[PDB]
């Protein structure tokens, strides 16, 4: 099924009329990404480049915008829903609820198969030349060809028991090497550091492109420390992921992956990495920074293999539909397990994946007999001292009349219920996400502080209750008047609602 | 008369643009008219003209809802505002604000007096007036009365006779012959009321003109300077005089083609319960009235087939967001320029609910000052937040000249990615605070003081050596040769 096979998923998008088959030659040097970028900025159909200039022996086609938005408001999240066995009409809440569903139920462990489509073709050792493959130039000022924007890194702990799946960028650095981000507090870096501590120079690693869509979603989600994503993915799907062992190492990859790289992640060697047009909408031309080296020793791939590509940057791409939103999901769960009265969380698109809005159960809040200043500090202390809060710099607390999945409602609440400064608690001492330009290119420490909890609950919401009515059609007119207007609307000559 | 100089011409201009629905079915002024208008404003539909208002008698009145709300077509979004000002329907928000500022720098065109006009076609006087029997709208179900006055022009003159102010301030029917309405500091209607109070005048000559020339209602919502009569400013915008007729029962003058004029007095002593009212920030507080001054109405004159304009204000988007914060932003821009600050442009992002202004910085000029965001933000706030034009604005966002301040998406992108919360903000605890905002009147600190911020959304290098990034967008991250190959293939390949 589509959630368990990238190839099935591609056909599901084609069946939905959410995919353009581009059969004309497209240059992987900027042209494919430029098409993808414009799809993302216009919420168009996903582009499938079936004729990439420089492709050879089945490597490769490219799918752009694999989890970007559709333009129909009723199926806006449909391409995300097709990762997860949900209907194209699924809400953002439906998607986040499904991704959280595995945190309260036993894992469904993966099953092993002896082969699969990912073994249909191979290139090994000296025959590998990554600079001769059609890796895309994703933005004109990038420091290299970002082959890795939507694949899953596979890496296992020294005791063999924790295998982490995650997305982190990587670019081609040479004939047999990539360089890519391995940053604190991410699990790929935690495991890298476990190996470094016991003296391992080259860690077994694999990078799988075009994995089962449920697996790429979990790869982007900050599920708990020491939890192998494979079993979590199985529990989301209600059935196991079928894995096949790598040929050159003891790691396992999904048997129907499009393309797998087998090799090592170094503890000892770094190489210039970046710059890269990133999730906040910026590239800094000429600004590389050292990152770890991955060495590729074998490539295996499906016939007619497809490389997925996120041309990330300004709204709206995978970095905002998945990174911020899946962090929001985990922040919601963390707040609930801290005892805070949070029902829902989302990462508003306007915040460029740096904001999370938290919806408060105000009945429960009133029973907890607190106040905004105390509550805002407690929420920040809970969230900003945990990994799931790392990338988020502004938390907005809103009452339960605000739809946190609607950026218009969040902005209205923020602008009219949070007195600037007075109703905010600032956090100078917590880990800060250096990739945001106001952090690495700003006025204070790149890696520390710069966070805020904004209390956008009005004072009476903590005590006696909501005492206003919205000046809107829904709340300032009685049902009898609303029904009269809706029944007259089109006859009078107004646009269908 | 052209649409910018006649409300009646303006209504026909909207009809000609396909921007007006003639509602000939009966509509109740008790909530139904405002509910229709509210839904038009929430969906950017055509302006509703209620030609059959239940309880209308002897020509009073028709209602026009949503007179300056938005159109749904992106290319003509501000078209209803542009029709106020002799601009094309495709006019940008910047074209509109620039036109409103245009009279700052040219001599006023003084009004001309005419002996009569359409506004004198009908009258009701003295004890024949019963404001409670007129079809004044109930605009929101929890309002404290019928807000007859949401889009008319108060006319009031200083004791020395030299300053005649035109402004919009809400008022509701409060009795057979009385309105009650907001007369708040620091507004010019209150400054003038206080000048009369100080010399012992009990009843100040006043008029309220409904359906004034559209250029006049736009100036009525603009904070032009203390002591400057809006009439000559309006003439300078329109490129010719507004024709005024003297009131019958006092010495004030009103536009000769107004739809409806109330003549009477504003009391310096008498108060009555006023509000609550569903207001510009999207809220009404049921039961929360506060004493406000009394207006006494002694004569009504009106046009045949008179139209009462109505703003059913509240959540986005209505006249309070298209006019109040935007025209304040225009004046804040010029205030900053007179202070010698390097500001080129300003707008009130719709997302801010008329409490935000984004200021566009000339970064070349900024770099010449060799300053920093922390120092600059404090200076900008010290200028803006102690002036009347800054009163209603609680958050200024400073952005560089790669940000379109007229585009909420660009403003939010800059705010979210270039202003480090707290670190890059200067808070103002001691300045006048706009109590109408819920987080002020119904919040955790003084209702009338503080709660303001300047947010520095310029990146650090913008102050020193210059912009050192490029946007990760189609426009900026791909060469023109590639952009053109894509745009030339786009529809052929199957994209929208
Ligand atoms: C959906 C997505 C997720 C990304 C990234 C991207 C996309 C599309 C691309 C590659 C386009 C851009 C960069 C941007 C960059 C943030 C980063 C990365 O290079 N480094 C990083 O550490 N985390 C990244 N994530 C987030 C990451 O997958 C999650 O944080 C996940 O929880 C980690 O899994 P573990 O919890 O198991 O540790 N990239
Ligand atoms: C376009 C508009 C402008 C409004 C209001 C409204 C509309 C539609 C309504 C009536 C719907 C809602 C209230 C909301 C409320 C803010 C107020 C008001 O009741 N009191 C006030 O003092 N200012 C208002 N203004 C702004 C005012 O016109 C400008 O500030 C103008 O510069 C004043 O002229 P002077 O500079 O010459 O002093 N009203
Ligand atoms: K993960
Ligand atoms: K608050
Ligand atoms: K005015
Ligand atoms: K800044
Ligand atoms: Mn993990
Ligand atoms: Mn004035």
């Amino acid at each position: 099924p589509p959630h368990l096979s990238f190839r099935s998923f591609v056909n599901a998008l084609r069946q939905d009329g959410d995919l353009v088959d581009i059969n004309e030659p497209v240059d992987p040097d900027l042209e494919a990404a430029a098409i993808t970028r414009l799809v993302c900025e216009t919420d168009d159909k996903a582009p499938l480049f079936n004729n990439v200039i420089g492709a050879k022996d089945g490597l490769w086609r490219i799918l752009g915008a694999p989890a970007s938005l559709r333009s129909s408001p009723k199926e806006r999240f449909g391409r995300l829903a097709r990762h997860l066995a949900l209907p194209p009409t699924a809400s953002a809440k439906d998607i986040l609820d499904k991704m959280l569903s595995a945190n309260s139920i036993p894992p469904i462990e993966p099953v092993i198969v002896p082969t699969g489509p990912v073994k249909e073709n191979s290139i090994e050792g000296e025959n590998i030349d990554l600079e001769a493959l059609p890796a895309p130039m994703v933005h004109q000022s990038d420091g290299g060809k970002y082959i890795q924007t939507y694949g899953m890194h596979v890496i296992q702990s020294p005791d063999g028991c924790w295998t982490n799946w995650s997305i982190a960028r990587a670019m081609v650095s040479g004939k047999r090497t990539l360089a890519g981000l391995v940053i604190s507090p991410q699990h790929i870096r935690k495991i890298q550091d476990q190996w470094r501590a016991i003296g391992q120079e080259e860690i077994p690693w694999a990078l799988a492109f075009g994995v089962p869509p449920t697996a790429i979603m979990a790869s982007s989600m900050p599920i708990p420390d020491g939890v192998s994503e494979a079993g979590y993915v199985g529990a989301i799907a209600g059935e196991p992921i079928k894995l096949v062992k790598c040929d050159t190492n003891n790691l396992y990859v999904p048997a129907n992956s499009e393309i797998v790289l087998e090799g090592t992640l170094s503890t000892t060697k770094m190489a210039p990495e970046g710059p890269f047009g990133e999730m906040h909408g910026y590239v800094y031309p000429g600004e590389s920074h050292p990152a770890p080296v991955y060495t590729v020793n074998k490539i295996t791939y499906r016939n007619n293999a497809i490389l997925p590509m996120s041309a990330c940057g300004r709204l709206t791409d995978e970095t905002q539909t998945m990174i911020g939103t899946l962090a929001a999901a985990e922040i919601r769960q963390l707040c609930q397990r801290a005892g805070l009265p949070i029902t829902d969380a989302f990462a508003p698109f306007v915040g460029q994946a740096t904001w999370v809005a938290l919806k408060v159960d105000t009945h429960r809040l009133r029973a907890m007999k607190t106040n905004g200043k105390a509550f805002a500090k407690r929420v920040g202390d809970v969230v900003f001292t945990q990994k799931v809060g790392y990338m988020i710099h502004r938390l907005i607390l809103v009452g339960d009349d605000i739809d946190v999945y609607d950026d218009k409602d969040v902005m209205w609440a923020f602008a009219t219920r949070c007195r600037p400064g007075t109703d905010e608690v600032f956090f100078d001492d917590v880990p800060g996400f250096w990739l945001i330009p106001y952090m690495s290119h700003g006025n204070a420490e790149a890696i520390k502080g710069g966070k805020v909890v904004s209390d956008a609950l009005l004072t009476a919401e903590y005590t006696t209750g909501k005492d206003w009515e919205s000046a809107d059609f829904k709340n300032s007119y009685p049902k009898s008047i609303q029904d009269k207007v809706l029944n007259s609307w089109e006859r009078l000559g107004f646009k269908k609602l």
